């Protein structure tokens, strides 16, 4: 309970250096990422209730073998079933042997598909519990600032934040997070092993899975 106004913190030199990648990037060398200084990957594994991407297992376990923390993310689409997509994209990690993840599982929601505000939080939470109930791990929600502010309601500030804001040192305000447990701030970034512009982020400790309910 807030007993004054908070507010989303600023980068910082001492956050984990991330990145987040997909098929979209093809084939990485996570030796030149980790020489780099990246501490963490995100990685991400489904999409809607029938999109896999091919990429996942390499991206995986390229990224363990070098020491790196990592994280998978789903890509939301609230046309098709939450609790159905959140089975489809645990099945995926299961299939391909991804059993050893460091990070919360995150929901990237980003779009509406046409669903209302009310509703489309709903679907998130319903997710977002989903995921935690099958895994018994915790989760982290992936959004950018205008989507928040816009077409979530504050339902979901129960749950940690990933945001979205490039260009600036500290996330806009936002009516649903204070603070936030990851901060992507750019999509052009110059990462070794990585072709073309690739995702940076800070993430704070709270990114960690650091319990479990079995
Ligand atoms: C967590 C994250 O950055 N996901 C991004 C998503 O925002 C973007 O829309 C998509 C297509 O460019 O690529 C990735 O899935
Ligand atoms: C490199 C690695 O194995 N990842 C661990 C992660 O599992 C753990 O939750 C976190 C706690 O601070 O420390 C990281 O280094």
């Amino acid at each position: 309970v807030h007993h004054h106004h908070h507010h989303m913190q600023s980068r910082n030199n001492n956050n984990l250096k991330g990145i987040d990648v997909s098929n979209w990037k093809g084939n990485i060398n996570f030796e030149s990422v980790k020489n780099d200084g990246v501490e963490v990957v995100y990685i991400k594994a489904t999409e809607g209730n029938y999109f896999k991407d091919k990429y996942a297992k390499q991206n995986y376990e390229g990224a363990k073998e070098q020491g790196l923390s990592v994280g998978f993310y789903h890509f939301f689409r609230a046309n098709k079933g939450a609790k159905d997509q959140a089975n489809f994209f645990i099945d995926y990690l299961n299939e391909i042997g991804a059993v050893n993840y460091d990070c919360k599982l995150a929901l990237d929601i980003e779009t509406t598909e046409g669903v209302g505000v009310r509703d489309l939080t709903s679907m998130c939470i319903e997710f977002l519990e989903e995921v935690k109930r099958l895994t018994g791990k915790e989760v982290v929600v992936y959004t950018y600032t205008s989507f928040a502010n816009n077409n979530l309601d504050s339902r979901l500030g129960n749950y940690p934040v990933w945001i979205a804001h490039y260009g600036v040192n500290t996330p806009g305000a936002n009516n649903i997070w204070s603070s936030w447990v990851g901060f992507q701030y750019s999509e052009n970034g110059s990462v070794a092993g990585v072709n073309g512009g690739c995702d940076m982020n800070e993430f704070t400790e709270e990114i960690f899975i650091d319990s479990s309910n079995f």
